């Protein structure tokens, strides 16, 4: 018999994840759910994980998570672990990001990457989607002189930039955090890659004031050919836009490197204040079991997080572009899995923004990076 307090906020589709619940309940006798979004406001629901888990607050059962928190809440106590947890079946680099200190800190619950959308339409010059940032620059070269931005992706000193400076890092095969191992040469020629587009003329020479719906907003006007945004993209770019029927979806490109993407979206963890531990952990089984990331996929239109739903003829026949989305998942990469994360996102997006604004130099902003992740880590 429990009663397990669930956090999803308000921007999480809790009224889909209730028709999941009510499923779970109506097989799982003796066990209620109730949602807690975390209070009225946006700023309170914001503020909630941190006020009941300083508090130590027992209440709280089951909590929503973003992929990049599982070892800040492990290491700050928030978090249970799920002993002997196997995550082979979901897609391969949620291994990686949901363990810490050899435990399983957290389970999926939905997917998101990185995507490059572009103008289907304009590749007119016969151009096949570019699988090199060089291609990528001679693409450009060819539509804009033929005809308008050529690359939009995030500059701003937001989360977004921390994914844009890791992009052809990983696909040099540098992983940032293993403890810190900086790469000097790739951190510098990343940062000379983004800035390259500006000098180049692809892209606008305000770049680094591009949040990421900036992007998503210039490229549904039909002024961007190459726009890197998250899954929420494509429905606005099909929906009521200026780019209906004219949007291809593809992998982000490589530096003679790898193609890769970011592992985004959300998971599920387990209170370790929670006085229902084994009731809170099967839960968090049912939600992030493959039937009902399907449940998720055809009722919420969230990307699942097992490679066989990309295929699976119920979901393609909701949301036909998931089959295009599932070349591009494939490559996601974890970010720095580390309890310090906040101070390595700071770190790395106030260099990006600073050499992207004209601020700095590439060669001084890896400088700047490497000295601040050396204090953190």
């Amino acid at each position: 018999d429990a009663e397990l307090k669930i956090f999803v906020s308000s921007q999480h589709q809790p009224d889909i994840w209730r028709k999941a619940l009510d499923q779970y309940e109506a097989k799982t006798p003796g066990v209620k759910v109730v949602i807690e979004t975390g209070g009225n406001t946006s700023e309170m629901q914001a503020q909630y994980l941190n006020t009941v888990m300083s508090a130590k607050d027992s209440s709280l059962d089951v909590l929503m998570l973003d992929v990049i928190r599982p070892a800040q809440f492990a290491t700050a106590g928030w978090t249970s672990d799920f002993s002997g947890k196997d995550l082979s079946a979901y897609l391969p680099t949620y291994a990686e990001a949901n363990t810490v200190n050899g435990k399983i800190v957290a389970l999926p619950a939905f997917a998101d990457s990185m995507f490059l959308y572009y103008r289907k339409d304009l590749l007119k010059y016969g151009i096949k989607p570019p699988t090199t940032w060089d291609e990528l620059k001679e693409a450009s070269k060819k539509v804009m002189e033929g005809e308008l931005q050529g690359l939009s992706f995030q500059g701003k000193a937001i989360e977004g930039a921390v994914c844009t400076f890791l992009l052809p890092y990983w696909s040099e095969g540098k992983s940032l955090v293993e403890k810190l191992n900086f790469d000097n040469k790739a951190a510098v020629d990343s940062l000379k890659l983004w800035k390259s587009f500006v000098d180049d003329g692809i892209s606008k020479k305000n770049i680094s004031e591009v949040a990421t719906d900036d992007t998503r907003k210039e490229f549904q006007a039909g002024k961007v050919l190459f726009a890197v945004n998250w899954s929420y993209a494509w429905t606005h770019f099909q929906g009521k836009s200026q780019v209906n029927d004219k949007v291809g979806v593809a992998r982000l490109p490589a530096v003679g490197g790898e193609q890769t993407t970011c592992l985004g979206g959300w998971e599920f963890g387990v209170s370790a204040y929670s006085k229902q531990q084994d009731e809170a952990k099967k839960l968090v089984e049912y939600l992030s079991s493959q039937d009902v990331s399907k449940f998720m996929a055809i009722n919420a239109a969230l990307l699942p997080t097992y490679a066989a739903l990309y295929k699976d003829a119920d979901v393609t026949k909701t949301i036909p572009w998931f089959a295009d989305a599932l070349p591009v998942v494939e490559t996601a990469k974890a970010r720095p899995v580390t309890p310090r994360y906040n101070e390595v996102s700071e770190t790395i997006r106030t260099t990006v923004n600073g050499v992207l604004a004209g601020v700095m130099t590439p060669e001084d902003g890896a400088k700047q990076m490497e000295s601040r992740l050396r204090r953190v880590l």
